[PDB]
């Protein structure tokens, strides 16, 4: 019992972190096999960041300008290429600590762990969600660029995020491991609209199931609703519309608890319309949306 | 910017986890140098747990009855001893992945990361506080016993907690790495009073400083208070009395923000007396007490 915002164990990712320096800029890189991946803005100076012509800036760099250090050992750079907003530095040595891995592009609403790093050194690990507006609400300071987000399935690490920047609003933006930004963002120091965010409805419902499983049940009521009625409420409260695909993903939790998905929707509708009346659910005084239905099943069943 | 409930990177601890089996019971062990540490209740059957005579139960066991497996490799047990509520199994091989480590007994109100494990395999990592009543509000299921809590300072892991049991109330109890329980708990399947818990005042104040640093400032007011006046409020709301030792520990945050500790106490007094009025601080609708002043400084400065 108990339910916590749990991150994946970070060991397999810690073994991949390196420091990349180009000129006077230092950030983190991810060393997998004989390639180091890092944000392409490592080649910029502060004056370049306002409107960088990355193609021109990269042309002024050679393999020997990219200093890559894995703890104490220096890596020899034998090639460099830019792919979208990431740089790929080919090195002469395969990382002996490379776990089994994949590069994935996650969907908005999905969750992942972030290993926050500075100067190639891990500082902490936390779990978060990719917001529906393709931002993440992380904890990142200057020097954290290149820190990565990932999920683990048994012995396979699926890397899904590389950190690039903080928007003027204090939220975070980054790319998949092919260097494609999540959302409309560009890697320039310009104010950029993130666009309307919404609460991840299917995740709130999964977390209400986790609450029932752990004994927080005060919010269960004698009501039911329909997908149509619930979605009118979701619209009013800036929640994502619930679909049959979301109801299907909640099947395991509905089966485990015996609470029909539309009955849990009626509990969520009442919580949206009335608030929590000074009460808490799983130690929270707000409706939590950073746990997917898969996260709830994994945590509630102790998957390793 | 951004502030998250961040755990230490778990890699150094992952390399120490093993599975320990004795008879039909399987739990986690911690392999450091040539010793494996685990909860002594690995020697119990279900019938023993109601009132175990651990001395008698252990006398029926020999070195070859303790099966210790580090992933795929089997460890050879050459000695066993019980120290308080932990068993120490001497093995013939030093763990090659033993980090620099210490065993520490943490104080109530201090925080640490937990690497939740099942069958010697890591499942997740989360940060928590040792409550003032010496319980922890973790996320643990059957088989998680032997999972450990720790802090990291550069390359040194200070182990402070080993998980033993879940109280009938769903909260958790465990020991230091010498097998001494935190709190009044005994390793028996009997209902046990945890005693009155309180909110960790110095941690709430540290988190309010973290909020100001990250731009959540709506709770700052034109008021001040004294330690005496604040402590009358703390008493009414079941908060730990604030001492000059706590004010001293908050010195760095007070210096960084220019907000005197007693002025932040007046903000906290107003939040206790009026609530949050439907607003949030650092994404929370309640006053958070799982960040120490050291945690806030570390996270806000990006220590690795
Ligand atoms: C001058 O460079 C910066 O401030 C970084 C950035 O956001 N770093 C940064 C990242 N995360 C947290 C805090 C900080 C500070 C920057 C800005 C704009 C565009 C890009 Cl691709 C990069
Ligand atoms: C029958 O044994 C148990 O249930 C364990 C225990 O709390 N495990 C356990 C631990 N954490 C979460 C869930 C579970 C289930 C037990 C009970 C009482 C005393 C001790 Cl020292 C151990």
């Amino acid at each position: 019992s108990g339910f916590r915002k749990m991150a994946f164990p970070s060991g397999k990712v810690e073994g991949c972190m390196v420091q990349v320096t180009c000129g006077t800029t230092t950030l983190n890189g991810l060393w997998l096999d004989d390639v180091v991946y890092c944000p392409r803005h490592v080649i910029c100076t502060s004056e370049d960041m306002l409107n960088p012509n990355y193609e021109d800036l990269l042309i002024r760099k050679s393999n020997h300008n990219f200093l890559v250090q894995a703890g104490n050992v220096q890596l020899r750079v034998i090639g460099h290429s830019m792919q979208n907003c990431v740089l790929k530095l080919k090195v002469d040595t395969a990382n002996p600590k490379t776990p089994k891995y994949k590069f994935v592009r996650i969907q908005p609403g999905q969750t992942f762990s972030v290993l926050a790093c500075y100067n190639g050194s891990p500082s902490g690990v936390y779990q978060c969600a990719m917001r529906p507006n393709f931002t993440i609400k992380g904890s990142f300071l200057n020097g954290s660029c290149g820190s990565v987000g990932f999920n683990i399935d048994y012995d396979c690490v699926s890397f899904c995020y590389m950190h690039h920047m903080e928007l003027p609003t204090g939220v975070h933006a980054g790319t998949d491991l092919e260097g494609n930004f999540y959302g409309p963002f560009v890697d320039r120091q310009t104010a950029q609209a993130a666009g309307t965010d919404t609460t991840i409805t299917v995740n709130v419902l999964a977390w209400l199931y986790a609450a029932v499983i752990n004994g927080d049940r005060w919010f269960l009521n004698r009501f039911t609703t329909t997908l149509n009625d619930f979605n009118l409420v979701a619209m009013k409260y800036n929640y994502e519309p619930l679909t049959q695909d979301h109801v299907d993903i909640l099947g395991p939790l509905s089966a485990q608890t015996g609470i029909a998905v539309l009955d849990m929707c009626a509990s969520l509708k009442e919580l949206l319309q009335n608030g929590m009346n000074g009460r808490t659910i799983l130690g929270s005084a707000l409706l939590e949306d950073e746990f997917t239905p898969f996260d709830v099943v994994r945590q509630c069943s102790g998957v390793t």
